[PDB]
């Protein structure tokens, strides 16, 4: 069916010009839009339409503020859970570029947050859920932090614990 | 096996004979034809229907009343890419060609639809789909522009912005 | 292997003896039989499979009364479809057969079942599978209308109005 | 792949020389034996596997005592099905040897059988699926009435006048 | 190898006399004999061949009551296409010959048989196929009209019309 | 290259040499061996790989006890054949032969096998292919029938008319 | 893809290596074998996979210690069912080499095991699936008896009766 | 879809590197990257993907400590398992591999994780999942044992016979 | 190309040169080397690579123990299918000669061995495929019965029963 | 078919002259337009869509800014492949430039580009597929390092190391 | 069409000027390249290209640093195949030829490797695959063996023994 195979391509090139002009990185629309033709050329709609949905939370992380090196490595860890038609894993990374996005909105420190971030896209990249779910906590507790008023340093040395807690296997 | 050879033939006649009385323009015909025997004789089936199937878009463009400049390029891209045996390029030429159908039919001024129509037959025989994409959104959008009420100038201006945007590369 | 070339022909032959004890006019039979020959010369079996399906289709609405005309335009129509191995449009077509042999069953008049068979089996074979759909629309429509009790008169009408508004395109 | 074509061959000759042991009739199975060496040598799985499910068939029919004349008409129908690759139209005709068996060893008189058996058979060899069922329904009634102990010459009258509806389209 | 050669008057001199015995004109066979004797001192064997096609299409056409100025034509434009070796041509000119026999014995009108045959000889002569393969539609059309009822005279002036209008390149 | 020649010659003297002691009739073994040797002298390996096809055809209908003027009919049939490099007619005559075999061997009256074989390698020889498929039907037909116990008479007679069907071109 | 079929020949061969390593007999090996290779060819991947599965069971079946004769049956069996791609009639037959390997495993005499073992595995061949689990009834029965301490020559009679009554078709 | 092979290739290469960079014996992933390099030849998605997560497993066995004899042996039935797309037996795989990780982090002996770990995973590879999950029983028991106090000897004794009994059938 | 006859001329010396060094009998090397010579000088690529997988079969078969009689036959037999070019025949001759390897290795008595293999190469270059398949399944059935402890002269007395059968074309 | 060859030398010419026209450098197309003539006069059809596709893609990296070194060892790379007929290759080859193209785009250093593009296109040349993708794994890295801010230098000396290793083959 | 032929002849130079570069023993250069050239003066394109994979096989195998006698034996062997036109068995030697550089590149001893790969060698050149696979088998043991840290001695006495079982048959 190959006017299914130009629906779904349509869907992404709308997608990808609808978040270039909410302020999304090219670079990392261009990667997805190069997997999403790929795709959409054998008229995969479930891993298209995963594509479509990472997307979306990419938009929402721009506009919020989320460093670029996240970003990077988010977007590479979300092609390939697409490509996976992983639902669970896709879920998972969106909760947390949109945790990530309200730290990023509640000014916690740009280095807490690329830390905490690339470790736990790194871990949802390995299919490891748990040491994943366990980052997540700690990306809500240093938000929280952020509320309380505790200080930038002490935030990043916290951070910075927990995600070699993570890192090591403890 | 020239049995086949002559059924293909006799296909191509009878659609070039069918697309005449339709009121398709005959220099169009003459190339497609010409190609599409020069097909048939080795015995090439996919690329004969495809021919057969741009000779029946030809025949819904024609009857809408797309410009003859649109129709020139069509048709040479839409041989190149039978040539090919690119069935989804030559689905996303159909498609094209129905999209200017369709604003032909409306009322877009002629300017517009060749400036639009002769980019993107240009971009689909480049083989550059992503490009050829916005463009067709960007028929759409005059159809929806002019169903709106706006002013055929505006249409002619949004319709040069957009196309000299694709064929640049912004 | 000239042996299922041999085993195709076959197929075609029986088909179209069975069809003449059957009571289907000669002359759509000798097209459908040199088509099927040489489209089994170069073992293409889709396409003799749907040769075959046409001329059971033939069988039922020569059976039910459906005249002439529509029944010749209804055998170039399928096979030029065969010969694309079009499935779709054949199964369009086959479903076309069947409307205009019940209508014919139905006591119809005549000229409302030439009118709107020979339109749709010419938009089917034009690649036009929405207007092709409207008008299988119609031949039910007449149907339900010969059964209210509707004279033949407004039949007439009715059908001469609804295939001059697919024709025109509006 | 001749090895592969090798393969096929031996699974319809194997099937054959199982089939003459259990006692087919040998004209049947030469006729499926030659027909399905024909799409061995071309390499086609899905035809060859259908006949070897209409061997098994036969086999059923045979031991059961199916007069003759069906058992041919039945051959030929399966033959040019397999040919189609029409795993519905074979399942329809597989569920008619079965009834048909059940018919003959419950009793049914030889000539109802004959009758419905060849009407039904030429209908599923038609593509006629409705009526087809419908006589299908007409055999597993006559079963009923036999295990009723409905008399030989009634079961003999319902059965000409079910198939004599069936066929004039009633 | 002049043991070829002799093979090769052999079997251009058995189907000779086989078409004498069949009714084919004697003059007709005289030409194609000299042209196979000429043709066999030299072993060309695929244009021996291709006059013994030529010589079985005759048997065909003389058996349907083709009138005897077409084949005249079509024997000396048979000759020539079999000098050149060509299949296609050939191919087309048997093609004609099988649809004049058709039309022939459907009835149709001498003079209108005779119109379109000598029209289409003389195109496929001078290596014309696409009007060729119009006027092969026309015959068809004759058939189907001489099938619908129409009287001779329509039939006539219908096919002058075709045939006119092919001569003169409309 | 002769020595490819000595090497057809030598598989040709093989293939005769193994048909004699088989028991096939010395005369046509001659006619097959003078052909077979002029043919190996021009090195036309097609030809010569056909006629040995012929020869074991020979073997089988032999064996079976086809008589012997549908033999000689057959035999001149497939020189010619075998000469025209027709791998599709050849094969037909090997069908034919294989079904007349197992109608001799069934117990079919002489008369009956005959009749039909004799008009079918005459009409396999003119390259008649519908006609001859009609035929190798009838053959079919008649060792059903002779299975089914209908008599010598009935069977003669049937074979009778539907040859002279076939003949009269009905 | 020939490395896809360098993968399912490595498969096929590393399965038939570690099964000769626990004790399977060499012949079926060597059929099952040949037929693997012959299908990894192709790149047949269902077959491969479910000849492995008939390995492994025949790995589990050898190490119990059912007879050779059942084996035998078995492995020809689930060849031609591979072939099949029939997952269902494998499934059936792999239940039935774990009832056989529990049955010879509890000490039933191996008489009845061979008696039930082919007669189960022959109506699986032929596609007769009630019959075939009546026949797996008899084997769970007979392992019952087994351990309730019911004499050999019991059991062998009791399955006699069984397999004689499912052979007779009562 | 040739684009999808790109992204499988590019998933599975950027696999290999990442369990490369986290400390993966280079042998077996050279094993999985020509498994997966070859399955993504021919675009077979879900073989890929498993794959993908034998490696992620691997990862985490790699990081854990398991000894490299029960690595090779997992490698080995892991890519077989693929092949088979088997999700099940995948999942049992590396949930034995989870259980592995966690016994060779907590202390338990090498000579009892080799001897447990290959066992099953040879039992996994012949597809025998009841013992398979028995000796997962085994390994659970272990972790418990080792963490209970119980010294290393017994350890390994119990392991011994746990591993004879799952062996010996018992 | 008189280099590509020369490169076929070396690859037929030296896979004689390599059977010469394995074993194989210096007459059957002296006639397929004399075969493919002669068909090397006229560049015959598809024979020359035929005949070389027939030598290669000699290997294997003389490294098994396979009696000279039969390979004698076997080796004229496999000549003369290699000039036909008939892959098929040559793949069914190949897996006749890896069948008798397998008798003749697990120990079956030369005069079956004989008996059958000379049988069915005999019947093989005669063109009758199912009657030689027949008899490869007799030669599995040696195999099987010499595995299954039956004595020589039982194997002896089934193998002339069955390949008299052959014969007789019972 | 010589209508053919002339149809592809056409298609050739037109994209020549249409890369001219975009301003791709003339050599490299003086190579393309030399090889696909001498692959159009043979009617290969599948290499010279392949090196139409090269011609576009050379269009796309000249509209960058891809520097003249890469493009050389492309464009002979890519000639290469297309004599191949290597769709999967060529694919990579066009990924890579896309790669490049947006590098070039982004402002990565010339040297950069230079030398990852020339590592790269020289392992596709040599068929590597894996080294390949890390190459293109590092363009795209480099890509992503021009948007963070990353120094030219810096960039310049990541792409050495990572082209050193993967040359040396670390 | 010599100009496909001198393409070919400079594709062919090409690459052995490109393995002279890399480190190849120009002897096995010298010996494709002759066999290379003499399959481009025939326009052979499916040899000549694999003879290109086996040249880049060759660049792989150097690097790595596969002693010189193997290397002889596997491009003798690959210049056979590639006359061949085998694409299976060139791709298991090619797998062979990866296999040898990772074991030679993992510091396998140079005697197991000799023994190793010239038998698998010479078994491929002999169309024995089954064993080939069996011994590709042995060379990934090797090297997991190598990489367990396993002494030499004992690498080549196993090498040696798996050899001589492959060799002896067993
Ligand atoms: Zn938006
Ligand atoms: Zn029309
Ligand atoms: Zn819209
Ligand atoms: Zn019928
Ligand atoms: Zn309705
Ligand atoms: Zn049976
Ligand atoms: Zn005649
Ligand atoms: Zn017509
Ligand atoms: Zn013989
Ligand atoms: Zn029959
Ligand atoms: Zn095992
Ligand atoms: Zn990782
Ligand atoms: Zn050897
Ligand atoms: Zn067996
Ligand atoms: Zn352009
Ligand atoms: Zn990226
Ligand atoms: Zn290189
Ligand atoms: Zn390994």
């Amino acid at each position: 069916g190959t006017a299914e195979a130009l629906l779904l391509a349509r869907a992404i090139v709308s997608a990808v010009e609808d978040a270039k002009k909410h302020g999304v990185p090219e670079d990392l629309l261009a990667d997805i839009e190069r997997a999403g033709l790929a795709l959409a050329e054998v008229g995969d709609r479930e891993a298209v339409l995963l594509l479509v949905r990472l997307i979306n939370a990419l938009i929402v992380a721009a506009e919020a503020g989320v460093p670029k090196e996240a970003l990077v490595v988010i977007t590479h860890a979300g092609i390939l859970l697409a490509l996976d038609r992983d639902e669970e894993a896709v879920d998972a990374l969106l909760e947390l570029i949109d945790r990530l996005a309200r730290a990023a909105k509640a000014g916690v420190p740009k280095e807490a947050i690329v830390t905490v971030g690339v470790a736990a896209a790194h871990l949802l990249q390995d299919r490891d859920l748990p040491r994943a779910l366990r980052l997540l906590e700690v990306v809500d507790k240093l938000v929280h932090m952020k509320a309380l008023g505790v200080p930038d340093e002490e935030i990043i040395a916290y951070a910075k614990e927990e995600t070699e807690r993570a890192y090591k296997g403890e």
